[PDB]
């Protein structure tokens, strides 16, 4: 079964809120378990991750906190708090912090 | 196919400025062409909408400007920017503007 998990039911909280940065750790959270649909807050700081991605699917990335750049074929992105920025299926991109940063990701799996 | 749409894919923005917000019209946009998730983004004032809902999947709802207010059973939740809230399959509930907002809404068709 599709379902939402580890989001507040009963007092809302920011988005924000619920995962930590970290200077030197890179954390995530799932927040669905789905076939269709993967749904993560990460964050994450500088290049400590930063592994060119490509998916199968369409994404959308949501800045909660900090900044990031987002890397692809011609140009460097740069994101602030509350972007949003889609990367269609088969886009060869990366996404590095500039400092600390937080974002929610969508990703379908289709 | 699943895709994502009406996203800014080369210049990031704010996802409350991609729709307005209006006194007395209610104003969607479909983020998703999806038959497994719905992503939309609405906005509208007071009561405007305010129907009972009840979906057969997951909610999840992100407030990116104005305040709000969630009815279930029990209890209503305030709502403030940045607030999100995950309201389960078959949970009847409503929404309701405290003034103008703008919400994210990730529902799950499961």
């Amino acid at each position: 079964m599709a379902r939402l998990k580890n989001l507040p039911q009963e007092r809302p909280l920011p988005l924000a809120s619920l995962i930590e940065a970290r200077e030197n750790q890179v954390l995530s959270m799932a927040l669905a378990q789905s076939d269709r649909v993967q749904i993560s807050l990460f964050s994450f700081a500088d290049g400590e991750s930063v592994s060119e991605e490509e998916y199968f699917g369409d994404t959308l990335y949501l800045i909660l906190q900090g900044e990031a750049v987002i890397t692809f074929d011609d140009q460097k992105i740069d994101l602030v708090p509350e972007d949003v920025l889609m990367v269609p299926a088969h886009k060869i991109h990366a996404i590095a912090g500039k400092g600390r940063f937080k974002m929610l990701q969508i990703t379908l799996i289709d």
